[PDB]
């Protein structure tokens, strides 16, 4: 199951909003819950009862940007990840990974990685100018 996948499968009334979602605007709702844990699942982000999983993240995010705080924002979402219900897990972790310092490399090694899994850059695509071309490209053609 894909982004894509998951996308395809939103309500009326988020499928309305795709491009907000697409930018990581945060929207609450057991619809959103639903559908973060499946994109996260689907770029392989977090377990299967929504918990973040630090050890796919660390390396791609020190890659992107060496940052010891990345280390320290892992910690800290998992940890509020944790103690929330299962139901609400996966999007509690991107909701905190988004507010920390963290988000805004998280949000590349997001995309580079969902554009990996579609096959449209190589393996070991870095976060380069023509990159941002490629992934504006991307989401004209959903719309977005
Ligand atoms: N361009 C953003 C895109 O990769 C994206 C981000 C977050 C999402 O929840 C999503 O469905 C898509």
């Amino acid at each position: 199951e894909t982004v894509q996948d998951c996308e395809n499968k939103l309500p009326p009334s988020l499928k309305s909003r795709l491009c907000e979602i697409r930018r990581y605007e945060i929207i609450e709702g057991p619809e959103m819950d639903k559908h973060i844990h499946c994109v996260m699942r689907a770029l392989d982000f977090v377990y299967e009862d929504g918990r973040g999983d630090y050890h796919k993240l660390y390396d791609p995010l020190n890659i992107i940007e060496l940052d010891k705080r990345h280390d320290v924002n892992l910690e800290k979402c998992i940890g509020e990840c944790v103690q929330v219900p299962t139901s609400e897990r996966a999007h509690v972790f991107y909701k905190c990974l988004l507010k920390s310092t963290t988000g805004r490399t998280f949000k590349k090694v997001f995309d580079l990685m969902e554009l990996k899994k579609a096959g449209k850059v190589p393996q070991h695509q870095r976060y380069t100018a023509e990159f941002v071309q490629i992934m504006k490209d991307y989401d004209k053609a959903l719309n977005c």
